[PDB]
């Protein structure tokens, strides 16, 4: 695997580490569609519109199986922790016209 999951939960917006490396979610979008990390870094995806939205890496990207992250609710996050350097395109499982990409340098 090439990512750890902290929590398999979303979690509440306010419970977001100091200092963490934040993705928005508003307006049906990925506010940083393209986001650069270092080897180790956690980011966290935080939902801020009521619509439900994830993140979801297709097989063979951050592992074997696929990374289908939960649905996240208004003002809920969900983190991933890279560990391998690379290129990780994801997608939100209902709403596939959102895209992403983690870039892991
Ligand atoms: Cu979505």
């Amino acid at each position: 695997d090439k990512a750890t999951i902290p929590s398999e939960s979303p979690f509440a917006a306010a419970e977001v580490a100091d200092g963490a490396i934040v993705v928005d979610i508003a307006k049906m979008k990925y506010e940083t569609p393209e986001l650069h990390v270092k080897v180790g870094d956690t980011v966290t995806w935080i939902n801020r519109e009521a619509m439900g939205h994830n993140v979801h890496f297709v097989a063979g990207v951050l592992g074997e199986a696929a990374l289908k992250g939960p649905m996240m609710k208004k003002e809920q996050a969900y983190s991933l922790t890279f560990t391998e350097a690379g290129t990780y395109d994801y997608h939100c499982t209902p709403h596939p016209f959102m895209r992403g990409k983690v870039v892991v340098e």
